[PDB]
């Protein structure tokens, strides 16, 4: 006798292919969806790992309902912790990253903050990878910063290795290098 282990939340799958021909939005697609632990690693277990993806690919996981681009009413006033990888950490860094990135979303380890997570964004890029938690509220500090904090402990980033948090809003009149952080951590 096996029961399901249900999660907090219904999660979805989403896969990105760059396109710069194309408008942004036509190259996103949603793979699937999950609720319970069981499923959630059979998904994990059976697709290509975010070091193989091509570059130019993103997977995106997001809270059911939100898609995972600015223009969701949940993220419009929202904003990103973002880690950037350097082109070594491709290999045995973006992979513990990210699974551990999923852990912290499907386990909701930011306790009551959990609320204001929307998702979490994989850039697969030859210019040096990306990963990042998008959340709900760019100027709710506590909130934020609570998020950041326990997100940089559980990657386990030397303190030097500093993370930014960039609002939404900068991103779309900027770009996620150049654009300027709300906060730091
Ligand atoms: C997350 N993005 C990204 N994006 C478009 O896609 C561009 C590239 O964003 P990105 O893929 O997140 O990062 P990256 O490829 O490393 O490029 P960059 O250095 O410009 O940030 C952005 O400059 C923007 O024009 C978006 N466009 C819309 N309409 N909605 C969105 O949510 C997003
Ligand atoms: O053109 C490609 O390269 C495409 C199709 C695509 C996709 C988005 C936008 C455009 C296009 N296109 O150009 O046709 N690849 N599709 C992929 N799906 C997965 C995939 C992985 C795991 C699971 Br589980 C299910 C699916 C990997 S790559």
């Amino acid at each position: 006798h096996y029961i399901k282990h249900p999660l907090q939340n219904r999660w979805a799958l989403w896969f990105f292919k760059n396109d710069k021909s194309k408008t942004w939005q036509a190259n996103l697609r949603l793979i699937s969806k999950f609720d319970t632990v069981e499923d959630f690693w059979a998904l994990y277990n059976h697709i290509q790992l975010s070091s193989n993806l091509m570059p130019g690919c993103d997977y995106s996981l997001f809270k059911d309902g939100i898609e995972p681009m600015w223009e969701d009413e949940k993220n419009k006033r929202g904003g990103r912790w973002l880690i950037t990888l350097n082109k070594q950490q491709r290999r045995s860094d973006l992979d513990r990253f990210w699974l551990e990135t999923l852990l912290c979303l499907i386990g909701e380890s930011f306790d009551d903050y959990s609320d204001d997570v929307c998702g979490a964004v994989v850039n697969v890029r030859a210019k040096g990878d990306k990963i990042a938690i998008w959340t709900t509220e760019c100027e709710n500090r506590e909130a934020v910063t609570h998020i950041g904090r326990v997100y940089k402990e559980r990657l386990g980033l030397p303190p030097k290795i500093v993370i930014g948090y960039q609002s939404h809003a900068d991103t779309a009149t900027k770009s996620g290098s150049t654009t300027k952080n709300r906060f730091v951590v």
